[PDB]
């Protein structure tokens, strides 16, 4: 099965580390903040291969007809902040909204996701972060694309919310 996901946030909260991290197994330092790409990782979860093709938004603001249409084409979006950028948490609204827009839909496959959790300089409480993904009825995972913490669960688990969605 093929599975398109989508990995949303603020800049600098960690979407192209998480990415890289998944698609080559260690941590990209610097990986150019403007481009936005897609990588496909071919993996067995939960005895099922699935090809994932992973979008890493990137770059200026802008909501064109032909990208409203290509983000409603995502199956499943990571919402990514990071537990050191109150602002990026903040800015988890208008993702969540603008992905419920296009996809014009109440429920859509999403997962939080708190990045760089090995810093010390937390700003975001974890609670916040789980009040606010009960509030979405969606998971929370916190990661850290430095160390891989977490990684492998936020991608599969937004697969295993997808398959659920299929199911519903
Ligand atoms: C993603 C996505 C996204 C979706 F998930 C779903 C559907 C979408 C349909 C669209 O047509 C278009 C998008 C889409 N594309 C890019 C965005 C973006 N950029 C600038 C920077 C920060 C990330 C990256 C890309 N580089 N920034 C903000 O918002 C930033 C803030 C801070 C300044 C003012 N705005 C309004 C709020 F306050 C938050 N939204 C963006 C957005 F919605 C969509
Ligand atoms: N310590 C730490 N730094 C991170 C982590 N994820 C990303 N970074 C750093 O944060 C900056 C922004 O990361 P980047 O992946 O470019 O964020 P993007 O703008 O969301 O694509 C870079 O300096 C990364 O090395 C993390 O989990 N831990
Ligand atoms: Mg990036």
């Amino acid at each position: 099965t093929e599975y398109k996901l989508v990995v949303v946030g603020a800049d600098g909260v960690g979407k192209s580390a998480l990415t890289i991290q998944l698609i080559q197994n260690h941590f990209v330092d610097e990986y150019d903040p403007t481009i936005e790409d897609s990588y496909r990782k071919q993996v067995v979860i939960d005895g099922e291969t699935s090809l994932l093709d992973i979008l890493d938004t990137a770059g200026q603001e802008e909501y064109s007809a032909m990208r409203d249409q290509y983000m409603r084409t995502g199956e499943g979006f990571l919402l990514v902040f990071a537990i050191n950028n109150t602002k990026s948490f903040e800015d988890i609204h208008h993702y969540r909204e603008q992905i419920k827009r296009v996809k014009d839909s109440e429920d859509v496959p999403m997962v939080l996701v708190g990045n760089k959790s090995d810093l010390p300089s937390r700003t975001v409480d974890t609670k916040q972060a789980q009040d606010l993904a009960r509030s979405y009825g969606i998971p929370f995972i916190e990661t850290s694309a430095k160390t891989r913490q977490g990684v492998d669960d936020a991608f599969y688990t937004l697969v295993r919310e997808i398959r659920k969605h299929k199911e519903k």
